DNA sequence: TCCCGTGAGCCTCCGCAGG
DNA sequence: CCTGCGGAGGCTCACGGGA
């Protein structure tokens, strides 16, 4: 695969000369041509592959209402039938109506079971199609009927794309007079074969079920008729009920009544049981904290900027601070429930007013400590107190695990790692005197005096180094065999991870094509995998090929049906696995005004697929990055599909817009978390701030840990065995120009070029960098508060363009005012991170004046190193990496953050343990 | 009436041949 | 060294609807 050159360095933006031999024999400058070299001074060394493609953020405020419900929009044509008369004996009567098998319309003979047509109000509309559940005649004498509602692919995300003859099972129905009744249809049920997995190369019929809200097709669900429900059996039905008594709290256990309330023991809502001395996740306005709080004092005045010598801070309007928890929403506050009483009506008790004594949890940053009191703790570790407080029962959020430190029977951190939701407490607070006494005796459980599933085979395509692998590895779910990448740096890094799998540094494509073929063997003798072999087909197939937002035409199409991802398809079609992941970046979903999407998953569906696809943001599961990813999963017939995660972490609110608009009908996934969460976020300082510091340019690939972990998220990272070897701490090595520069950023939060001097300064190179000239006037930009020009350019006064006007070697990229205008004052290049903020979407190649340019230490003077990278995803520290620092920091920056694929991960575990 | 996004087609120069 | 060539990725400009 051919490399390129980048077009930020400071290597490529020089322009041509003229006096190279190249430079002379260019056929502009009127040599032959033949040479086809660029000039000498114009070999960029960032030279590598930008076949990478950033995402924006496209998708709008989604400020719109939920898919409102598909054939329930009433209005349906009534038809005139002449008579309709029962048939054979009645099957069952019941107290208010009577229950019949056959009745006869017009001469037309139906059936429960049969499938009808009906004609909605909407001419437009193609007519809706439905099975009879059951058959009645009611007290009023009519004639009813209980329709369970089909639903036309074209109606859901597969929109045109759908095989006009299939229908699909959805969670919708209603009662009718017979006579809406139109025409009798016949409607087959497409099961899977026997032998569906070895498949690989004019009726209505249907396979899966539809769920509309999220986009979710899946078997047709197993239930099985009651002694009460058999002569009237509707799925649709069912599904809605048992909705319902999942989502309705009820009470389990009544302890006593008094003064008009009934105590509890035990409640239950949305299927987790909550018990006295349980805990609790509430929302942060469930209650207030009764610590005193001093209201901080409104900032100093700041001194207007010196104009002269900072030009280009006027560009700085009041922007979002690009990579700020300023918006961080906080965590669920936590509570144990000391007593549960709920009201009466109707001289029942009413379960609709059960109401919890709790007693309030203090997360460390909730204390006096604040933050700076919190940096080094346990995200999972909280402190007792015995403020209490009462909280409504349906702002519970779920429960949770909250155990005193000693009382364990095992290690704190064997307890942490052992489920989800396990926090533990070790000492207690006092909001008053502000100490930190221990643990009362009623907190603990009063004991002893004394302080303290198989794996699926995984093939890997386009694996990169491993990032997906390894978070899968580590929710203990696969065992990857078998891994494709083309690249061999990447393709090394693999095998450095993983001795037990066969890595084919190959084109996917002729890898597949050899097997199909009855081939054994690649020409490596590497043993290639057989149908039965895989049972997880995991990839990120790039789409850079055609990552277009514009309509599919004749041959863009075609550049489509020879990508990658329908490359990926084959390979599901082939080996069909009992899982399927395909992740990519966020505008999977919109590309080809989501054409990409409709044919994916029309083509997993056509092979027999149950799938669903959202998108995830990776911080929200415990990593200090902004990345939104694209997520397809898919699963064998036989299997449950599995949901997506649930978020961990608090994640700023702008970095969050989940849901997802196709053919102007709004998806989202069943994550229930929309901005609260367990765990605080993760900050810049959390991921990087035991790193020694180092130079621009520092290529020790291996220097000592001087000191040790100082946060909870590095504590994961460098495990607790000993291990005093730092890897890949190491940075480009930045033209002097760049680094001068780089040092003339402040260190304060917002920091970029726009904070930059206009001075001269000797470098350490000998070469002088000058100031820059404002010889235009800015038209749009106006004057200076002295009045002086902002325009670098005849194109700043709307005049064309003078190539003359460039200049060179300045402190202030001459480019940048030159441009900025029509492309936001490229708010964060040169731009620094900030402890308390976030890292932009990791990038896999670090320019300081590339488009994701915020890439500067917060307080050193460089880029990041290739650890703070890996470090910003979610890697171990003992993952090995391979290659020089450009295929180092490609192969970080290309990689699903181990965090997130683990998160996915143990969602397919549940799947498993079914 | 324009504006935004092209994407077929010309422009560039990377990786490697072979003298 | 050098000379030079394929071929693929980039950048351009005329052209199409989306409203
Ligand atoms: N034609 C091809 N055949 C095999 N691999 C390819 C390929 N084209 C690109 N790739 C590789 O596919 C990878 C996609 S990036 C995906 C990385 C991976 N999911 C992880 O978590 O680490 C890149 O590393 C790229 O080198
Ligand atoms: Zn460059
Ligand atoms: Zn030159
Ligand atoms: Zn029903
Ligand atoms: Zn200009």
């Amino acid at each position: 695969m051919k490399r390129r050159r980048c077009g930020v360095c400071e290597v490529c933006q020089q322009p041509e000369c003229g006096k190279c031999k190249a430079c002379k024999d260019m056929v502009k400058f009127g040599g032959t041509g033949r040479s086809k070299q660029a000039c000498l001074k114009r070999r960029c060394p960032n030279l590598a592959v930008k076949e990478a493609d950033d995402d924006e953020e496209a998708d709008d405020d989604v400020s719109e209402m939920p898919s409102p419900k598909k054939l329930h929009q009433g209005k349906k044509k009534k038809q005139n039938k002449d008579r309709i008369s029962w048939l054979g004996q009645p099957m069952k009567i019941e107290e208010n109506r009577t229950y019949y098998q056959k009745v006869s319309i017009d001469e037309e003979m139906l059936e429960v079971g049969d499938c009808v047509s009906v004609i909605p109000d909407d001419s437009s509309k193609p007519l809706y199609l439905a099975r009879v559940t059951a058959l009645w005649e009611d007290k009023n004498g009519q004639m009813m009927f209980h329709a369970h509602w089909f639903c036309a692919g074209t109606d859901t995300v597969l929109g045109a794309t759908s095989d006009p003859l299939e229908l699909f099972l959805v969670g919708e129905c209603e009662n009718m007079q017979l006579s809406y009744i139109h025409s009798k249809v016949k409607v087959i049920y497409k099961a899977p074969s026997e032998n569906w997995a070895m498949e690989g190369g004019k009726t209505y019929f249907f396979q899966l079920w539809y769920n509309q809200e999220y986009a979710r097709f899946e078997s047709p669900p197993k239930t099985q008729p009651t002694e009460d429900n058999k002569h009237k059996f509707c799925l649709s039905c069912i599904r809605l009920a048992e909705l319902r008594q999942k989502e309705m709290p009820k009470v389990l256990e009544q302890i006593e009544e008094v003064d008009g309330r009934v105590y509890c023991s035990s409640i239950t809502k949305n299927g987790v049981v909550y018990r006295l001395g349980d805990s609790v996740y509430l929302p942060p306005e469930a209650f207030t904290f009764n610590i005193k709080v001093a209201s901080p004092v409104k900032r100093p005045k700041k001194d207007p900027v010196n104009e002269t010598l900072y030009p280009e801070h006027y560009r700085k309007y009041s922007d979002y601070i690009k990579g700020s928890n300023l918006d961080a929403p906080e965590p669920y506050r936590i509570g144990r429930i000391k007593e549960i009483h709920c009201g009466k009506k109707k001289g029942k008790v009413n379960e609709a007013d059960i109401k919890l004594r709790l007693y309030k949890f203090y997360r460390p940053e909730n204390t006096h400590r604040s933050y700076n009191g919190s940096y080094h703790t346990d995200i999972n570790m909280l402190y007792w107190s015995d403020e209490e407080a009462v909280v409504n029962f349906s702002d519970v959020q779920g429960r949770c695990t909250v155990e005193y430190g000693e009382d364990l029977l095992e290690s704190i951190q064997d307890y942490s790692q052992g489920g989800p939701d396990r926090f533990y407490f070790l000492e207690a607070y006092n909001s008053k005197t502000k100490n930190f006494e221990d643990p009362p005796n009623h907190a603990r459980s009063p004991g002893n005096k004394g302080k303290g599933l198989p794996k699926l085979r995984t093939l890997d395509v386009f694996s990169g180094c491993g990032g997906l692998s390894e978070g899968f590895h580590q929710a203990g779910i696969s065992e990857t065999l078998w891994a494709i990448e083309m690249w061999d740096p990447a393709a090394q890094a693999f095998r450095l991870n993983n001795p037990g799998t066969t890595v084919f540094t190959e084109d996917c494509n002729v890898l597949l094509k050899l097997v199909m073929a009855g081939e054994v063997t690649n020409s490596l003798g590497q043993r290639l995998p057989q149908k039965g072999d895989v049972e997880m087909l995991c990839g990120g197939p790039p789409c850079q090929g055609f990552s277009g937002m514009n309509r599919f035409n004749s041959r863009t199409y075609s550049k489509f049906k020879n990508s990658l991802v329908v490359s990926f398809l084959s390979y599901c079609d082939y080996y069909r696995p009992r899982f399927f992941l395909l992740e990519n970046v966020r505008n999977f979903v919109s590309y080809r005004r989501s054409m990409v999407l409709k044919l994916t998953l029309r083509c997993l569906v056509r092979m027999g697929y149950q799938c669903t696809f959202g998108v995830l943001q990776a911080g929200q599961y415990g990593v200090a990055q902004t990345r939104r990813r694209a997520i397809i999963l898919a699963a064998a017939p036989g299997e449950k599909l599995p949901l997506f995660p649930e978020p961990l972490h608090v994640f700023a609110p702008r970095a969050c817009q989940l849901s997802v608009v196709v053919d102007d009908k709004k998806f989202v996934s069943n994550i229930t978390r929309l901005s609260s969460g367990p765990f605080r976020t993760i900050t810049v300082r959390d991921t990087m701030s035991d790193l020694p510091e180092i130079q621009n340019g520092a290529s020790n690939s291996e220097i000592p840990y001087n000191g040790e972990p100082l946060s909870w998220f590095q504590r994961q990272l460098r495990g607790s065995h000993y291990q005093p070897i730092l890897r890949d701490h190491i940075c480009k090595d930045m033209s002097p120009l760049v680094a001068a520069r780089m040092r003339h950023i402040p260190l304060f939060p917002g920091s970029d070029w726009r904070d930059l001097p206009n001075i001269q300064v000797r470098l350490g190179d000998g070469v002088i960098a000058h100031k820059l000239q404002y010889t235009f006037h800015d038209v749009k930009n106006g004057y200076s508060s002295t009045g002086a020009l902002r325009g670098v350019c005849s194109c700043a006064e709307g005049k064309a363009c003078d190539p003359e006007s460039r200049q060179f070697s300045t402190l202030i990229p001459w480019c940048l005012p030159h441009t900025g205008n029509r492309h936001n004052h490229w708010a964060g290049l040169y731009g620094r991170l900030e402890w308390d903020g976030f890292f932009s979407t990791t990038v896999t190649n670090p320019e300081p004046m590339g488009k994701q340019g915020r890439v500067l230490h917060p307080e050193q003077h460089r880029v990041v190193s290739v650890r703070e990278c890996a470090r910003s995803q979610g890697f171990p520290d003992s993952y090995r990496f391979f290659g020089n620092i450009l295929d180092r920091h490609r192969q970080v920056g290309n990689a699903v953050p181990p965090p997130l694929a683990k998160a996915i991960g143990l969602e397919i575990k549940l799947c498993l343990l079914s």
